[PDB]
């Protein structure tokens, strides 16, 4: 139980693995995960394991990162393919994590820290 990923989460630290980890993923996934601390503070992004389907664009797997407490806002970037993706600072206290697998291909996923960062 299961394919269930995401949510809001306002703790100093946790790691995020994508579902299944150390399994690969599954087809067809999607995660969102919203980061929010206290106003003052900021994250600290770093990737722990990143293996996803490769594509130039990412245009089937991909993770996205936004500076901002939505998808919308702030983007910073989007990964895939297995190199590890280098850290990712907020300018605020809140960035937006999303993870999404197409249809096909899968790959060893993921495991991404964020960490508080206080003034
Ligand atoms: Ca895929
Ligand atoms: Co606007």
């Amino acid at each position: 139980h299961a394919k269930e990923c995401g949510g809001v989460f306002t703790d100093p630290k946790q790691i995020f693995k994508s579902p299944g980890f150390p399994n690969e993923y599954e087809d067809n996934q999607i995660c969102y995960w919203h980061i929010r601390l206290k106003y003052g503070q900021r994250i600290h992004l770093s990737f722990l394991d990143f293996d996803l389907e490769d594509d130039p664009g990412c245009l089937a797997d991909y993770v996205e990162i936004y500076d901002s407490y939505d998808d919308v806002h702030g983007f910073v970037g989007r990964y895939c393919g297995d190199e590890l993706p280098d850290d990712i600072i907020s300018t605020g206290n809140v960035m937006t994590l999303k993870f999404l697998s197409d249809a096909s291909v899968t790959a060893g996923g993921f495991q991404i820290k964020y960490v508080a960062m206080d003034p």
